[PDB]
RNA sequence: GGCUAGCACUCUGGUAUCACGGUACCUUUGUGCGCC
């Protein structure tokens, strides 16, 4: 398959789960030690369900900019035994455009789901749901309900978390590599 | 939760994949290099649909005893690049009862399940559905559609392949270690 | 302690493949967890 394919392929096996709270099914991207990051809508309760299984959430933190703007991201740190893998340096400094892009989706409705999305673009300012946020990454694309936490990828880099979108385009919030630094 | 849990979640993970032959689809279980394992009612043809992905196969081998008597396995090799983890050492020189194993399916009807099964005894000879075959593992067990190729174990030890029942026991192909020898 | 009990990550070397960005397996090491 192509090298993107194989490295989504790569990135959802040893880096995703599905996560169910609250406020619905989420694909969820873990980042390393025991860090992992969700759509803010997802707002996780003090556990989460994670492969049907009850995990405990130690920490989360909802990601805004320098500005007090919404990124659309939240952080969370998972009480659980295992690490996942340092997928650290396959982010970025800045936001990227590629030429070419995959979505992948792991839910009970979209399972083991990769999807090509063609051309990213930065789109920087976006107005979700009456909320200023920040840091769009637009691909056009029909977008539907349970493909948020969907992982946008392009081979070597993880580009950014699904969010939203208006029916023919995708918005990511973009990934960027000094959100793990320390947090 | 249970090591045999945490041990069937890494061998999906690692080792397994969903096929689609002509004659249905089945989970299919590699072993090391690139053979793999199915029953031998998958048919498999020159080429197959892993993962949805076509992909073709080199070589496929029917298991007969030295006296030609059934086994019900067939093993291929795939030409693809990827190289299964070798699982050789978490097979048994011969026939294994255990008093609690899993059998672990993944297919688009029984999506990522793992069935606790009671006690498993070599029960041997078996006349499968009009053919005679042996080296047969019997569990008390529901049967139905789409759940031959299912990984039958125990903590450490890979003890066969589900290949079909009977209303209520269900049966494996026993998944010897000379069955792989280098040779 | 060992497991005929393994799991996860980390690290070190290989081998193959790759659109050279990665991917897969193997090997070295270490940490956490689990026990027979």
């Amino acid at each position: 398959m192509g090298p993107a394919f194989e490295f989504a392929v790569a990135m959802m096996k040893r880096n995703s789960s599905t996560v169910k709270t609250e406020y619905g099914e989420f694909t969820m991207l873990g980042i390393y030690d025991r860090w992992a990051v969700l759509p803010r809508h997802a707002k996780p309760g003090p556990t989460i369900l994670m492969n049907d299984q009850e995990v405990g959430v130690l920490d989360a933190k909802e990601l805004v900019d320098k500005d007090g703007t919404n990124l659309e991201l939240t952080l969370l740190k998972l009480n659980r035994n295992e690490k996942f893998r340092d997928i650290r340096g396959f982010l970025a400094k800045e936001e990227v455009e590629v030429n070419e892009a995959v979505l992948a989706i792991n839910t009970s409705k979209f399972p083991n789901m990769y999807i090509p999305v063609g051309q990213v673009t930065e789109y920087g300012f976006l107005n979700l749901g009456g909320t200023p946020t920040k840091r769009m990454l637009m691909y056009n694309f029909p977008t539907r309900a349970g493909q948020a936490g969907g992982v946008l990828m392009s081979t070597g880099k993880v580009l950014g978390i699904h969010v939203g979108g208006n029916g023919h385009q995708g918005f990511s919030a973009a990934l960027l590599k000094h959100y793990f630094n320390d947090e």
